């Protein structure tokens, strides 16, 4: 007659070779029987053998509630009209819940082309046997462009959210891996993936954290489509695309529960209001025996933090993925409370200048002729400022951990230096009793141009290294004698050690190297500071010596943990994501906020180094 | 045998009612001669007859190079597993072009289902007869969110841009309308739409400007896609949705070739070198005869431009697409240039206040007895604020005309309250010679709330009514004689006249009406001032009060083109696009870039005001 169509009875795990012309069509009756417990995932599997470029087979695969049609050799798109040419296409047939117990289901395949010569492929129509996922089990697979995949799990009696892990050894096939309900259809091709769900495109590691509560039906699909291209990771006629696969790792672990967060909580209150408890016992039984930074950084960020949370699209806000357990609807909120430590010292620093200008006030009543003519002048309006920026410190970073980027980037480490440049000042008008903020302001600016040059060029880096190492040997003689040529020994090795240290890694992170800069040079200078007294007539107290070696180390481990955590920021979240890593305290905090901890307890125990270093020269 | 499968001969243009079992499937055989010229659209069209809940119809439509395979009755997807089900499918059919002039083309639909009643569809395969749209000519249609549309444009002989402009007359079908380049398949379903090309949420105004360059094949696709929830566009067992429907009209014209760039900057110059030449002419002949803002705001602002422009999802900047004329990477070239009266006049300012000062030093070195004890004394350190500030605002809106949004807001007219609070400084310096900062920032901080809450409840308007109003009788009694009690008549009823016009509309935006408040509430001031020089022995000479007559008509049409748009932006850009207008002055410029245009001659010429009114009190 017209055409001829051929009716086969077919059979699973067997490889059909056939023929089609324009003028045959097949069509395979495959049938399953489906269990309402033990759901297996049935997939398809054509490859057409040496096709010519004239018309493609066209495959049909026809459910009782869903009909889902390719055309092998696939062809798929490139950034600027590349097509790529795919000759081994697989799918996995999406099908829904059954009301019986256990049934048969039907199935139809159908093959037919266009093209007016025998062309040749190969079905084989496959039961996946590792469908289902299974939790704290690890397992390894493989996917194309072409042939996409999606296992399913669903949560335990008792377990409230997870977090889907998913590794890879290598780096460029670029995947995405999006997460579903278990409604069919499954959006598993490059257009399709994006458009619901909550995805993340990896390169070596991804980590999704999910919560059952979004899914009544307590499953999901975990959808992995390998992409053509490797633009959006940092990479560089139909092109066969065949020959370039992924093999993948996927985990699934149940989340902390609910005490790493009272647990997490019950560490920041209890080392805080530990040095409230400290000083008080200590200070107590002793004695008598900016506006213009809050208002456009909130608000920014408020708009920001939604947009994921409506979008699903988790590419935009460079979270610490492994570690980054949410509440309400933060998703970072162990990067929020790390910054306890600055709203709790910063606002202790104040209470002990109150009393210390309290208690002094007193001595003019009392009429004391050391208040106005012995001891260094009181100028109490910078140590108000000091107490004041640390605990707007640790506000402009809990707002930045609710989506660190590259925009929302300046808003933490740039208000550090201006705490930096109070204690270079309040040493400097110590001195010399009798400005700096555009410094700051050229940092930041300086920041800025190495913002919009962060990636910079190498040619950039090294600009920077040459004219920073002019700024080390133009400020060396500002403050210059033995001990004098003793400053410029160390005071110009550790700005080479520091400025030869950004070549050999180039941090794509500026800011925050900047810092290390400012610390390492002010740290020096600090000795240079001591090493006058102990080169002098002056003295040192038990008590501002003791808070020099404990401050002195605690700015031991913090930039220590200042640099576990460095590079741990790229281009291309994909990329940038392979540095992530698990809970180190309390399965709670990692590297970083161990930094958030030790650095407010760096800064506060050096402001008590100038509060009490120069108390000595009362009398 | 295993099932039936009959082969019709199909014709176009007919209506073919069939019936099919979970025995019996039909496969039809269109075909139709194309040509290479003029490409005309093949469109199919089914609708299925009261079908039950049972089993779905399967639907292929089997080209020589592609398959398109749906399901009917069709079922899309809501928010929170909402299902709409459609009795009636409608798709055209994408298809490649042909290397022969002209040639006989066939085409298979398949009909097919899994049911064991015998179900009645209505299959009709119809041409299209208006695919191709034409130059400057509008076009309506129809479409739902189960038919989506779209047609063919290919630029005509020497038209480097058009614009598409789609309009509705009613509002609550979302429509999305994407525009990609003529390679089969086309990305017409809710899932696929997003995938490439630039589209834009429509709910009664969508305007896209394409660029030939962009298009090698000389040509694209306009792809209307209907949405079955409104949410995106500020709206509120499957639930039947075929009721549902949407009207449109398409009208593709040509963009302003190259002169009205170079005739539009033509322009700003030619009104602002003006103004150099009048005042040195006016000067010459008659008398001998901050950086904390410019760093956080730029670096956003370029890594968010670039955003849609390798995205192409115009949701994200708030332009005016109608007038937006592009240039290089920047969307919105027009609204740049309306920002050189500040950097043209605040400059020009600067050198005003040079030679003031200038001219004054010699008097001191002539021993002039004047310029010790007659007139107001010097301070031009605020005058060199005010020329700073001025060029500093035509900087930070240049910025935030890159991208407009809510986040990006505040940037330009919260600067703008510094320009009128050193006027407001200033006459306050002046009768009272011996701050306000905070003010400032309390303003931009309230309108960080207004920010937060710019959308904010009613209730939230009328507590800023009460609190204003409160403020209005506060600071009339800090200035307060029948003169005096005449400042309470106007100084009280104009703020009412400003809160009650905000109940009646409640703008969305809030920073720009309390500039409304900012001026109206100043410019009161001035009048006040003069009316102490008029009711008294103090004079006014013709120099300062011709600027007194012109600054006060050119706050009258700024204040005018500052109100043609205040309601033109809204949330949901779908909305906030309803109220775009073309261009009125030169096909180049709008209402908006008017206003920056004469705010900056109103300021300048207010400016003005201060340097000369009090230039009689000199003897
Ligand atoms: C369902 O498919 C199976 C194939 O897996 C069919 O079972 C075959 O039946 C034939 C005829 O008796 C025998 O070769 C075997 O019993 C089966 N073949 C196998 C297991 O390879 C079965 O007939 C199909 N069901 C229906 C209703 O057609
Ligand atoms: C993923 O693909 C790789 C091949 O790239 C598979 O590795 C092959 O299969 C087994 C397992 O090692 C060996 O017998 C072959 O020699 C392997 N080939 C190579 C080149 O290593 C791997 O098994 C696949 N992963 C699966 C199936 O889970
Ligand atoms: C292409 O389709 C057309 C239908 O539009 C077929 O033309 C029909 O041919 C029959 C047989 O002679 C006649 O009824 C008319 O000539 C046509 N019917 C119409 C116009 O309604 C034509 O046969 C098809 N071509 C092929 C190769 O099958
Ligand atoms: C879009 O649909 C409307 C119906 O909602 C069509 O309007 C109908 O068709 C013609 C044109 O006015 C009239 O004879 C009918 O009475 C109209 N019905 C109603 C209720 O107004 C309109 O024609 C369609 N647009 C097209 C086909 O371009
Ligand atoms: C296939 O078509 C040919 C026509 O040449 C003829 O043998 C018959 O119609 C069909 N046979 C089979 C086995 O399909
Ligand atoms: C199982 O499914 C069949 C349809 O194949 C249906 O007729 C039957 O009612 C179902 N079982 C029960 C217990 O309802
Ligand atoms: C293959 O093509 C030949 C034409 O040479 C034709 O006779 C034959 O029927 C086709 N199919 C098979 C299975 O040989
Ligand atoms: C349809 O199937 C029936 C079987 O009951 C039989 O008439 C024949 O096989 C087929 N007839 C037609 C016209 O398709
Ligand atoms: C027109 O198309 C046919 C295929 O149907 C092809 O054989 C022929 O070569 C084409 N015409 C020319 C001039 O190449
Ligand atoms: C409709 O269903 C009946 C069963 O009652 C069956 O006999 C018949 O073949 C079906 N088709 C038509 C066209 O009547
Ligand atoms: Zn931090
Ligand atoms: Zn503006």
């Amino acid at each position: 007659g017209p055409k001829n169509v051929s009716q086969k009875d077919a059979e699973f795990e067997r490889t059909y070779v056939d023929e089609v012309n324009s003028e045959l069509v097949n069509i395979y009756t495959f049938n399953h029987t489906v269990t309402r417990n033990r759901t297996e995932g049935v997939r398809v599997s054509v490859n057409v053998l040496n096709k010519q470029k004239g018309a493609p087979l066209l495959f049909v695969v026809r459910q009782k509630e869903a009909v889902v049609s390719f055309q092998v050799p696939l062809i798929l798109r490139g950034m600027f009209q590349r097509k790529y040419l795919y000759q081994k296409v697989e799918r996995t047939l999406c099908q829904p819940p059954t009301k019986n117990e256990s049934e048969i289901q039907f199935f139809y395949v159908d093959v037919s082309t266009l093209s007016p010569v025998n062309t040749t492929y190969q079905l084989r129509v496959s039961r996946m046997d590792d469908f289902v996922l299974r939790t704290g089990e690890q397992f390894s697979f493989n996917t194309t462009a072409a042939q996409p995949q999606y296992f399913k799990y669903e949560f335990p009696e008792g377990v409230d959210s997870v977090i889907v892990k998913v590794t890879s050894n290598k780096a460029f096939p670029c995947s995405v891996i999006s997460i579903q309900d278990v409604l069919c259809p499954v959006y598993d091709l490059d257009n399709n993936v994006a458009f619901i769900g909550m995805y993340q495109t990896m390169t070596k590691k991804a980590a999704i954290t999910v919560q059952r509560k979004d899914f009544p039906s307590n499953s999901f699909y975990v959808v992995v489509v390998v992409k053509t291209e490797d633009q959006a990771c940092g990479g560089s006629e139909p092109v066969d695309q065949g020959h370039r696969q992924k093999t993948l790792s996927v985990l699934v672990s149940q989340a902390v529960t609910s005490e790493a967060y009272v647990s997490g909580m019950l560490f920041c209150l209890g080392i805080f209001l530990s040095f409230y408890l400290l000083t008080v016992l200590l200070a107590c039984w002793e004695n008598w025996r900016a506006v213009f930074y809050a208002l456009p950084v909130v608000q920014l960020v408020i708009t920001y933090q939604t947009v994921v949370n409506v979008t699903g699209n988790q590419d935009i806000c460079y979270y610490n993925f492994l570690c980054a357990h949410p509440l309400g609807n933060l998703s970072a909120f162990n990067n929020i409370l790390s910054n306890l430590g600055y709203i709790l010292l910063g606002l202790l620093f104040l209470l002990i200048i109150l009393q210390r200008e309290i208690n002094h006030n007193r001595a003019l009543l009392r009429n004391d002729l050391c208040a106005l003519e012995c001891g260094i002048p009181k100028h109490f309006g910078l140590f108000y400022a000091m107490g004041t920026a640390l605990m707007m410190e640790g506000l402009l970073s809990a707002c930045y951990h609710v989506c660190p980027n590259y925009t929302n980037f300046q808003f933490d480490t740039s208000f550090m230096y201006m705490i930096a440049g109070l204690c270079m000042l309040k040493l400097y008008q110590k001195r010399h009793p009798d400005s700096a903020y555009a410094c700051l302001a050229i940092v930041i600016f300086f920041s800025v141009l190495g913002v919009v040059f962060g990636k910079g060029n190498t040619a950039f880096w090294i600009v920077f290294s040459i004219i920073h190492i002019i700024a080390t040997l133009l400020l060396s003689t500002q403050l210059y004698y033995v001990d004098r040529m003793v400053l410029l020994v160390m005071g110009n090795v550790i700005n080479w050690s520091l400025a030869a240290y950004g070549l050999i890694m180039r941090p794509n992170d500026f800011a925050s190297y900047l810092l290390a800069i400012g610390i390492c040079n002010l740290l020096l200078y600090f000795a240079f500071y001591i090493i006058m007294k102990l080169r002098s007539g002056e003295r040192i107290k038990l008590i501002p010596l003791l808070c020099i070696v404990c401050t002195s180390v605690v700015w031991g481990f913090a930039l220590f943990f200042f640099f576990q955590g460095l590079s741990t920021w790229q281009k291309t979240p994909a990329e940038s994501r392979e540095h992530n890593r698990d809970c180190i305290l309390l399965d709670f905090f990692d590297d970083h906020d161990i930094w958030h901890f030790l650095s407010s307890i760096a800064m506060f125990g050096s402001f008590l180094v100038l509060l009490t270093l120069d108390d000595d020269l009362d009398t």
